[PDB]
This record gives structure tokens, C-alpha cells and sequence, in this order.
């Protein structure tokens, strides 16, 4: 009698007739798989708004204890949840040559070398009776299989908007799955501090620039970016929004992102100063998150399982009750608010 | 500085932009023009959900006052008001190449009969911020059908009947209007998003149906196609193909369309079985009708759906029931209203 989604044909299809059935009191939604099942109860993100270059794309959650996240745009949706502390996304696109040009795009690096567990890693997802209807992707177990070298860092009455304005690198290709999924784990690792929904509501875009960065070198291409939005006459009167400069791959040294650190403060914001640069990739989720974090005054943490670990770890969620105080204070909470 | 719309320039990036800034408080919006000023407020319509086909649609109201209603989808916007009674309309698509194709559609029948004023009825809309090809399209539809010539189509014996026919919710029911665009048929998706709307805001400005239900219109193809061009065998085709297809298995208790651009024999606008749905009696696919979704006929759907949750033929000329078609989109009728929101699950007890 309960609503259910199997993982062993899952669809642009299934996840959109699924996610766009839940109503503003949830919806209970069974995940199934072979030697798998998982009851979560999923509700739309009401705080986030996304558009890709104009098109609205959605947001599920489940409940905290569901380790469980929906992405629904017309042309894609993702569902990505956490089993024995890996992180596994389907990615379905609803164009069939789309489709496989995803699906072609995920399977390239496992066609190299030939895994002793690639289904458990990366596998696509067919129609039950051929073209794939999705993709499955262990990110954690990928990262094992691939031998992947290191990537890492160095050094109201109304909620008010603020816009995250992400640019794509002139020159650059980002996934839609892959861009929002950095935009979705960013405004939940926000939202997820000191009950901030009730001061900010995040509302990111996507827009192409000419700009492109000078050189390989992160330091180099972000002074480049941040100068090139004070003179780009489409970015007039939005200086005191968060801007990104967003691309497919990393900078020279395997830097993943870049970002002004504590370039934000809901009434000070100007000049362009909260901007940073960041990777779409899938097998580094929240670097957009751990940018935004930056921008928001936090600092290099000392929990490996902290988002703003002095390196990339993989963790999406502020751990540092000092990294939460300085950003909870920048978007205009205080103490006796509580959360 | 109020945000506000130039409709002597607006384009889909213009209705977009505007419409995705509205938050769950509202927004306040000025519509622009050579002269005319209409201060608006902007909410989300949060009772209807739409997707043509899988693509997400929304739906915007302004107040009660204001007249103004919008459509976004992610390929087209709409915006709709009153001006001196007249329904006026904007239509944006997003992609050029279907701009210029929807643009090209509702200009051809005004090539074929010239008109001085055709401004008024309707105009192309151009890029003034600095352009070549047109950025929307307005349409006047009480003018247009006055420029055109339209010959009249009525409701005239729009139903069939068969011979068999407590508390306020938690949460109101989700009732689905599942659309199908029928065989050979070419359906606009401005213009069924457009009669959905209209469908919607009829039911929910009676007794407050909102509380009772939440419908979510869906837009598929069926392999179905009417077999003749009367409505009464169309519709009675209709139904048995749905009883007989397994995509629907389950799906009994749901309001269903046959939706398609033209018309039926005796130019019929659209038909339905009269009093088929009840929230605790539906089943069968009893409560199915067909509809046509031109853009010259708003409130068809409206219509039907009424004839569908048990509205009888109304008197007055401005009510939705009226037997000829007026353009009027709400029920004005007390009796009709009391059958309506019975079927939907409410009692006089409970009010409005
Ligand atoms: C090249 O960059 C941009 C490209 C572009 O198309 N636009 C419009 C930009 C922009 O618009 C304001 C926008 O965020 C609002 C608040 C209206 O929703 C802001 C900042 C940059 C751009
Ligand atoms: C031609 O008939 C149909 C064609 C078609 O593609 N489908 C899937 C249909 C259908 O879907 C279930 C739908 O309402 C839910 C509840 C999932 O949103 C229901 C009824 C009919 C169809
Ligand atoms: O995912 C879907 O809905 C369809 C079928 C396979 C490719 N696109
Ligand atoms: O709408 C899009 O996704 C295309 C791809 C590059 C930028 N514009
Ligand atoms: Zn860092
Ligand atoms: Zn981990
Ligand atoms: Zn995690
Ligand atoms: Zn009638």
C-alpha cells in the first residue's frame, strides 16, 4: 500500500511521478533494492530555491535519520542516500541520448582499468524489458576503484534571500546533477547550524560568464573572477550577494576550491568580497558547502569529521560550535534566539 | 524601488526572474505599460500542482482584487488579467525557435482577416532593451474573437448520465485530473496549463474547498482518438479505453480528460458524465469528460469539471454553468456550489 522505489530500474520517470506526489505534510516512500530496503519520509526544502540558467529544479529531504536527499529538475533527478557510511546517487536523466551520454560519461574511467567490484562502485541502471534509465554511483567506493590522486585545500520576520550566483568558467562543461547536488549539501550545511532557516533563505543560479581563469593557479583566478564581476554591468547593484565561479575540474595543485574567508555578514556585504571559486565533480561532494562555509567566517577545524577540516573529507555537516557561532552571527542570529 | 514587469518588452527571462524571486510572503510586482499601471501582489498558488507531460508547472495568484494570475513552466511563462473586463494574456516561451513558432500560430488567422485595431487583439511582442524576433505575443481574447469572426460554440448537451449514479480533513484529499492529449491531437502547453488553472480556481473559490481538496493535474498521450466527431461516442470510447488500459489499473477513482486543440460535431466545446465524482463513492473512471484547450475558449475544463463534481446547467449569463458560452469563470449558482463541495467531502456545519 506504500509508495516504493526500486534502485534495480529506477527512471527519470519513477523518481519525478514520486517526488512530484509529495505534499506539503511528506510522504512515506519505500527505497528498494536486492538485499536492501529503507522507509524514508520525504519533504520538499520550502527554504531553497535553484535555477540552472533559468530552470527551477527542486529539493526533497528526508527526515534526519533517513541519511536520504532528493534533487527533481525537468530534465534530471537524483536520489542519494548513505549505507554503511558510503554515499551512493542515482542519477536519472529523462532524454534517452542524455541519458547515455551520462551514463557514457560515468563509465569512461572504470572502462581503464577493470574493477574487481565495479557494480558495487559504478553501474547502470536498465529499463525492466537497451538504453540505461539511470546510473549508480558509489562515490566512496569509486574513489577505491579509480586510485584517484589526492585533492585538497591549503593556507527577522521573514528570512532574508540571499543569492548564491554560481557562474560557469567560460570554457567549462558542469553536469546539471553535479551542480546542484554541491548547491543542495551547501544550503543544508547552513541550514543545519543554529536553526538559520529563519534568517536566510538561499536562492542559487547559474549563468554562463566570458570569464575564464588567466592561469592553472587558484589565488590568480579568484582575484580574476572577483574583479572581473566589479566590472561585469549584469552583476550592478547584486554586490552584496555570495558569487562562484563554478567549473568541472580542480586548479593547479589539485586545489578543489577557493574563497575569501569571512566575506560575508548580512549587513556589511559589498564590493563583490563574498566570492570564491569551486569543483562540480561528483566524487568530491561539498566543496561548495566547505566554500560557503569560508565566506561565512569559518575557520580550518580540527574534527577530521568536520566539513571545515584543514583537508577534504567528505562530511557535509559544521561540527565546530565556534565555526557554527562565527556563521550563525553573519546571517544575524544571536544567542538569545536560540535554534 | 517595487519590482515591476515592461509589457511592451516582456520576454520569459522577464516572468521568470520575477516569478522564481516570489517567496512563501509574497512580492509585490508593478505591471508596465504606455500608461497603464497595476500595482500587484504575487503569491505562489500552493493548493494545484501541474506537470505537462513530467514538466513541472506553477501556478502565481495576485489578490482577489487584482485579476492577475501566472503560469511558469520551465519552456513557457503567462501572465493573464482583467483590463475594462476583457481577459488579456502574455505568452512567453523560452526557446527561440518556439517563440517564433507560437508567435507564428496566433498571428496566422489575423493575416488571413486584416484588422485596423489588430494591435488591440493582438500584438507581437519585441525586445526593446536591441532585437529582431519577438520576445512574447499578447492576446486580447474578447477582442480576437470579435476580430475573427469565430463562429459560436456552446454547451448545449454537453453531459451524459448513467442509470446507477464526517469531518473537515487533516489534510485536504489529493485529487489527480489526469489529461490525456488524445491520438493525432497537438495541445499547447500554455494553453492546457491555462484551462487547469481555470479548473483549479473554480473549485477552490467554492466554500473554501481548498480545505477538502488539493488537485494535481497531470498531461499524458493515449494511444485513444476519438472515432467520429460526435462527443457523446467519443466520450463513451473514452471511458472504455481506460477500464481497458493497465497504465490506469488503480487509478479508477481519479477526475480524467481527453484534451485536444479543436472541437466536436455541432461545434461542441467539451462533454462529461454529469455528477460522476464523489470523494468516497469514485471509482470505475465514472468521472471522465473530454475538453477542448484553444485559447479563445477559456473555463471549458472549468465547465466540465463542474459537470463532473455533479453542477447542473446554470441561468445566469455570467455564471460557468451557463449553458452558452460566456467566458465567465465561477460558479455563481448557490444550488450548484452545495452539490460541488458535498461531492468533495463538506457540510454547511463546517462553513467557508
Ligand atoms: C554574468 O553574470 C550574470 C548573468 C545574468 O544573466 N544575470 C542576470 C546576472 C545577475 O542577475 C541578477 C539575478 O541574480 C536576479 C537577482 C535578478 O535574480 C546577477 C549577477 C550576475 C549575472
Ligand atoms: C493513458 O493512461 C495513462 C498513461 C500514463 O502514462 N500513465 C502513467 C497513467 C497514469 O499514471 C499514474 C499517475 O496518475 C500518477 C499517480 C503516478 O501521477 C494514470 C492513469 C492513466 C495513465
Ligand atoms: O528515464 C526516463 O524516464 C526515460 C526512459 C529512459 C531515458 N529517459
Ligand atoms: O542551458 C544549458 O544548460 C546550456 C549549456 C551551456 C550553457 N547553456
Ligand atoms: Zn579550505
Ligand atoms: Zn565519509
Ligand atoms: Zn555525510
Ligand atoms: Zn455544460
Amino acid at each position: 500500500v506504500t509508495a516504493s522505489i526500486d534502485l534495480q530500474s529506477v527512471s527519470y520517470t519513477d523518481l519525478a511521478t514520486q517526488l512530484n506526489d509529495v505534499s506539503d505534510f511528506g510522504k512515506m516512500i519505500i527505497l528498494k533494492d536486492n538485499g536492501f530496503n529503507r522507509q524514508v519520509h520525504v519533504s520538499m526544502d520550502k527554504r531553497t530555491k535553484i535555477q540552472l540558467d533559468n530552470e527551477n529544479v527542486r529539493l526533497f529531504n528526508g527526515r534526519d535519520k533517513d541519511s536520504t536527499n532528493f534533487i527533481l529538475g525537468d530534465e534530471f533527478a537524483v536520489l542519494r542516500f548513505y549505507r554503511n557510511g558510503e554515499s551512493i546517487s542515482y542519477i536519472a536523466y529523462k532524454e534517452a541520448q542524455m541519458m547515455n551520454e551520462i551514463a557514457e560519461f560515468y563509465a569512461a574511467p572504470f572502462k581503464k582499468t577493470r574493477a574487481i567490484n565495479e557494480k558495487e562502485a559504478f553501474e547502470c541502471i536498465y529499463d525492466s524489458r537497451k538504453y540505461p534509465v539511470s546510473v549508480k554511483i558509489n562515490v566512496d567506493k569509486a574513489k577505491k576503484i579509480l586510485n584517484l590522486p589526492e585533492c585538497d585545500y591549503i593556507n527577522p520576520s521573514e528570512p532574508k534571500t540571499v543569492y548564491v550566483i554560481c557562474l560557469r568558467e567560460n570554457g567549462s562543461t558542469v553536469y546539471p546533477n553535479e551542480v546542484s547536488a554541491q548547491m543542495q549539501d551547501a544550503a543544508n550545511s547552513v541550514y543545519a547550524v543554529h536553526g538559520l532557516k529563519r534568517y536566510v533563505n538561499l536562492h542559487f543560479v547559474l549563468y554562463t560568464t566570458e570569464y575564464a581563469c588567466p592561469s592553472g593557479n587558484a589565488d590568480e583566478g579568484l582575484d580574476g573572477f572577483t574583479a572581473s564581476l566589479k566590472a561585469n554591468p549584469k552583476a550592478e547593484g547584486y554586490d552584496d550577494q555570495i558569487y562562484f565561479l563554478i567549473r568541472w575540474g580542480t586548479w593547479d595543485n589539485n586545489i578543489l576550491g577557493i574563497s575569501w574567508l569571512n566575506s560575508y555578514n548580512v549587513n556589511t556585504a559589498s564590493d563583490f568580497k563574498a566570492s570564491g571559486m569551486s569543483t562540480t565533480q561528483l566524487m568530491y561532494p561539498g566543496v561548495m558547502a566547505h566554500e560557503l562555509g569560508h565566506i561565512l567566517g569559518a575557520n580550518h577545524a580540527d574534527d577530521p569529521k568536520d566539513l571545515m577540516y584543514s583537508k577534504y573529507t567528505g562530511y557535509l555537516f559544521h561540527l565546530s560550535e565556534k565555526n557554527m557561532d562565527i556563521i550563525a552571527k553573519n546571517l544575524g542570529w544571536e544567542i538569545a534566539d536560540g535554534d
